[PDB]
């Protein structure tokens, strides 16, 4: 393999949302925008919007489970977002199930909890440094204001907007 990768920020450039409440972060987020090193707009074939569920559990870590429609199905993604350093980030609880994967980290960047979030995440795969962040929306619909913001904090950390994609709303196993 070869590979050619807009190199990670700094974390430094990526805030982190002051006083995260974790428990108002729960429940259904709608991927409303995703941006990073190994997102490509496809013109061709448009990337669908899926979600993502975050549920605190007792032990104060998240089960994260992601659906998506694919290939006529829901697709289910689940990890364990555990608490990091500092609240509103967090590693990847069982780390060791994931072949080549050494480094995971989730940083809540900003939120109002009951509208939109933005999130960004950082993990090394197979030796490579992958970044990407993701709009979230309580509803599949945001602002104009909240999707330039996002396509701003995106081009802020070296992302040209070929790396910025809006999935397209749907249906199909994202609104349960
Ligand atoms: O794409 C890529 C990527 C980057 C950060 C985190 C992930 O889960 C990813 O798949
Ligand atoms: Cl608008
Ligand atoms: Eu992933």
């Amino acid at each position: 393999s070869t590979s050619d990768l807009i190199p990670a920020p700094p974390l430094s450039k990526v805030p982190l949302q002051q006083n995260f409440q974790d428990n108002q972060f729960q429940g259904k987020w709608y991927v409303v925008g995703l941006a990073g090193n190994a997102i490509l707009r496809e013109d061709k074939d448009p990337q669908k919007m899926y979600a993502t569920i975050y549920e605190l559990k007792e032990d104060k870590s998240y089960n994260v489970t992601s659906v998506l429609f694919r290939k006529k199905k829901c697709d289910y993604w689940i990890r364990t977002f555990v608490p990091g350093s500092q609240p509103g980030e967090f590693t990847l609880g069982n780390i060791k199930s994931y072949p080549g994967l050494t480094s995971y980290l989730v940083r809540v960047v900003s939120t109002n909890y009951n509208q939109h979030a933005m999130v960004f995440f950082k993990k090394v795969s197979q030796n490579r440094e992958y970044f990407k962040i993701t709009l979230y929306g309580r509803t599949k619909e945001l602002t104009s204001e909240l999707k330039e913001n996002f396509i701003r904090f995106s081009k802020s950390l070296g992302l040209p907007e070929n790396h910025i994609v809006f999935p397209v709303p749907i249906d199909q196993c994202i609104d349960g």
